[PDB]
RNA sequence: GGUUUCUCUUCAGAUCGCAUAAAUCUUUCGCCUUUUACUAAAGAUUUCCGUGGAGAGGAACAAUCUGAGAUUUUUUGAGGCCUUGCUUUGGCAAGGCU
């Protein structure tokens, strides 16, 4: 989230410079798809291994003693 | 001595990736009632998103294509001839010849 701030900072500093002024209008999306992409690079298989423990807890039932 | 595409197997020691996430363990910090979820540095490992080389099989298209392959100076007649020793009998070593 701090990246996506930083870079939205940079985004527009590099924009708002001649006539354009602090309107909403700039849309550079890029950098922070980037960003939200490498993130669910990360988190794809922590939350597939998650999810797969509420499955088999679900339908397996839980282990009462177990480990 | 074809291209394109799909799948499988094997090897990566190249910035395998002119990009970059997450997790585990051991310690140091910070926040701090306690536990997750946390802070940010190191080390040891992993997973994931991708990648390269080689081989094999399949499918669709061009059906070949791409190759490798002489006289006029200095590289051709200034060529033949008798005698002495050896003849090693194809001639060698020495003289005036043309
Ligand atoms: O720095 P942030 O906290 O991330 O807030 C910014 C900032 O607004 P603030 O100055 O008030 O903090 C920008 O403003 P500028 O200084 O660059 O002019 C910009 O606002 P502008 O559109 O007017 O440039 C942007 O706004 P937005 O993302 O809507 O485009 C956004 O403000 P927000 O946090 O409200 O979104």
């Amino acid at each position: 989230i701090r990246m996506c701030k930083d870079l939205k900072h940079l985004i527009y500093y590099r924009f708002n410079t001649g006539p354009v002024g602090k309107g909403p209008g700039c849309g550079f999306w890029a950098a922070g798809w980037r960003v939200w992409l490498f993130f669910m690079r990360g988190i794809t298989p922590l939350l597939e291994r998650w999810l797969g423990n509420l499955l088999a807890r679900q339908f397996e039932g839980r282990h009462s003693k177990g480990v």
